[PDB]
């Protein structure tokens, strides 16, 4: 019973994190086997810099890799796109199974904020339809990573870099390429007009039933052709036959069918909610995927 904005067990992530500095400049980094990884802009001190040049005047003693009461020894370095693959003499003892993934705009990851090489708390986030994210990131959180867990793998899939004038962040995949049209320098950058992740407002709605909220369900069915045409006007993102089939597994369990919940949302977008709350939100939350709800509304575990 119940439903929360949970987040994965950030446990395996804490044992890989290392602080990294190169002057009056210190961020966070991620230690895997014998490499440390971090946003290549720790080497700077930001308008139109040129790290390629900056980095050819850098060394291996210029990088003080910090492992708490352990100093790690950059025996080598290089650069992949916008990440700094620092090689250190020692092999990370707390390294689990892992994969560098990239995620389609709409999915979800959890984040471990990290300060001076130290976890500060974990949260769950989602890749917005503009290739940005909404999180708590302060002056100091760079090098913090996003991750997902299928039991005993950690799918490293984001690394904080920068914040956009509206309050939103934007980082790289763990291979040095952002999500979006951004450059890790101090130039004029408008994030972009964002829409709603409709495939996730209806899975959340299903989670609302699973736990006894039915004031939005009805008897109407509807077609896509009209859903997608009513989705667009309230900025929502049209629905695919691809995104319906996933919900199917969750559609069966609830005796409803995916396009029956669709028209219920249409009557929510047109009328509102008029002073109620669906699952503790007087909003609609587009930040829950179907594999998230299956995961809480059954409890698939990880060890
Ligand atoms: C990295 O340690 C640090 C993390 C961020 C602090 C708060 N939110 C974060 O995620 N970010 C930076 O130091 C970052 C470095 C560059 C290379 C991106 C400049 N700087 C920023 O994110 C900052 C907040 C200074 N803004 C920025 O990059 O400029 C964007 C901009 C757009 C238009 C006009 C002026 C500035």
């Amino acid at each position: 019973s119940g439903f929360r904005k949970m987040a994965f067990p950030s446990g395996k992530v804490e044992g890989c994190m290392v602080q990294v500095t190169c002057g009056t400049t210190t961020l966070n980094g991620l230690w895997l086997d014998d490499v440390v990884y971090c946003p290549r802009h720790v080497i700077c001190t930001m308008l139109n810099p040129n790290y390629e040049d900056l980095l050819i005047r850098k060394s291996n003693h210029n990088f003080l890799v910090q492992a708490g009461n352990v100093q790690l020894r950059v025996i080598g370095h290089s650069m992949q796109n916008c990440v700094l693959k620092l090689k250190v003499d020692t092999a990370n003892p707390k390294t689990p199974k892992y994969k560098f993934v990239r995620i389609q705009p709409g999915q979800t990851f959890s984040v471990l904020a990290c300060y001076n090489g130290s976890p500060s708390g974990v949260y769950q986030c989602a890749m917005r339809p503009n290739f940005t994210i909404k999180g708590s990131f302060l002056n100091g959180s760079c090098g913090s990573v996003g991750f997902n867990i299928d039991y005993d793998c950690v799918s490293f899939c984001y690394m904080h870099h920068m914040e956009l004038p509206t309050g939103v962040h934007a980082g790289t995949d763990l291979a040095g390429n952002f999500y979006g049209p951004f450059v890790d320098r101090q130039t004029a950058q408008a994030a972009g007009t964002d829409t709603t992740i409709t495939v996730n407002v209806l899975a959340w709605l299903y989670a609302a039933v699973i736990n006894g909220d039915r004031w939005f369900l009805n008897r109407f069915t509807t077609t896509l052709n009209d859903f997608n045409l009513v989705a667009m006007k309230y900025n929502y993102e049209p629905l695919t036959q691809d995104h319906v089939d996933i919900l199917g597994p969750l559609s069966a369990q609830t005796g409803i069918a995916v396009l029956d919940m669709c028209a219920s949302l249409k009557e929510l977008l047109q009328n509102g909610m008029n002073g109620r709350t669906i699952l503790g939100s007087a909003l609609l939350e587009d930040e829950f995927t179907p594999f998230d709800v299956v995961r809480q509304c059954s409890g698939v575990t990880f060890q």
